[PDB]
């Protein structure tokens, strides 16, 4: 539009105001984890450099199909956190959201309607820690 990549560096700008974990909240994402994800799924589901989404329904089906293909192969913390960047990226950026954390940021996504699987209880768990001297 206006210039080159405003809205791109903007979005990252944001992003980058983003938690990980959810029961830590202290490291943040980055440039280099958001291009990675994008970067990787732009070559497995295009492999050319005109192949990036434009519209928010161009990306929707890309990460449906990134998470759909990557899940027959099998699952990784590779494969998990490279949706997770997708979807913060995609509402912190498109949104201009920075969500508190990943789970919030995936949770909105598909509660607004732009995901194919609701859940209710991603990650969690209580009474953690070490055990004490008695």
């Amino acid at each position: 539009g206006n210039g080159a990549s405003r809205d791109w560096k903007m979005a990252i700008k944001r992003c980058s105001n983003v938690a990980v974990g959810v029961g830590g909240k202290s490291k943040k994402f980055g440039e280099g984890n958001f291009r990675w994800a994008i970067r990787m799924a732009n070559v497995s589901t295009g492999r050319e450099p005109g192949d990036i989404p434009e519209t928010l329904d161009q990306l929707r089906l890309v990460i449906c199909d990134l998470q759909e293909r990557r899940e027959k192969f099998g699952s990784s913390k590779e494969i998990d956190m490279a949706i997770v960047t997708l979807k913060v990226f995609a509402v912190a950026g498109l949104l201009n959201m920075t969500v508190s954390t990943a789970a919030a940021a995936e949770n909105m996504y598909s509660q607004m309607g732009l995901d194919t699987r609701p859940s209710m209880k991603e990650a969690g768990g209580k009474e953690e820690g070490p055990p004490q001297a008695y």
